[PDB]
């Protein structure tokens, strides 16, 4: 399992937080000497456990597909709540049993529906360690409007932030004051896949790219990725998903 405790939460804390999470995912390869994540794991050792604690030192127990980084689901209490897809349905089986009831959320765990359900996009949802503590704090009561913009924000300060430096750098630059994600943060999240699936091609492919991947810049400026020499590759992303699973 790994921990984070928000009182007292500081950019190194977290910055501990994110390596503990990195380093509680398996791989047996590294690509371009970034840790390549497995194609599957069996049974419940599919499922890595994060403690979050709320500032007033609540908790949740948020369970995470260790070969995706995707949040299948969590327990508050002694409810669980998983999302209305089939690999957190399967989750379910593994983790939580314990707990009293089991509430089905009335969406998936993508962006897009999350959205939706939230009322809102993300570029407009402030993240940040305080946009943290209140996300833990709203999905300790449910309130399905209200947990889909908090999972947003989960999603984005754990999963995210694990995948790409940039964005773990972003939240600490948020640790005490709440903002929304740069247009670049939005941008390698939502080229994971795709970045992920271009490194792995290069391999035989003397570190080109298949296809090139469009990003956007710090400086908000639309970039195209070509090959393994880009920071993005070299200095950015943490994690490779697995072309098995693309
Ligand atoms: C590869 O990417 C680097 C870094 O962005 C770029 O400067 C260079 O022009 C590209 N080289 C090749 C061989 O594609």
């Amino acid at each position: 399992d790994v921990s984070f405790r928000l009182s007292g939460a500081d950019p190194s804390s977290y910055g501990m937080f994110i390596k503990d999470l990195r380093n509680a995912l398996p791989h047996t390869e590294k690509v371009y000497n970034i840790p390549l994540l497995l194609p599957s794991v069996s049974g419940a050792g599919r499922y890595l456990l994060m403690h979050l604690f709320n500032y007033d030192g609540n908790t949740i127990t948020v369970a995470v597909d260790v070969t995706n980084v995707y949040i299948m689901g969590y327990l508050a209490l002694t409810t669980s709540y998983f999302f209305n897809e089939p690999a957190a349905d399967l989750a379910s089986q593994y983790v939580f049993r314990s707990a009293r009831r089991k509430i089905t959320l009335p969406y998936s765990g993508n962006y897009e529906r999350l959205q939706i359900a939230a009322g809102k996009p993300r570029e407009k949802i402030p993240i940040g360690l305080p946009a943290l503590d209140t996300a833990i704090s709203t999905l300790l009561h449910y309130d399905s409007t209200a947990a889909a913009g908090a999972l947003l924000v989960l999603i984005q300060t754990t999963a995210e932030a694990a995948r790409f430096k940039y964005i773990e750098q972003q939240i600490q630059e948020r640790a005490y004051r709440d903002e929304v994600p740069s247009s670049a943060t939005i941008s390698l999240e939502n080229s994971w896949s795709g970045l992920s699936k271009q490194i792995q091609l290069a391999q035989g492919n003397n570190g080109v790219f298949r296809t090139p991947t469009v990003l956007v810049d710090s400086k908000g400026n639309r970039v195209q990725i070509t090959n393994v020499t880009s920071n993005v590759v070299t200095s950015n992303i943490q994690l490779l998903l697995n072309t098995k699973n693309i």
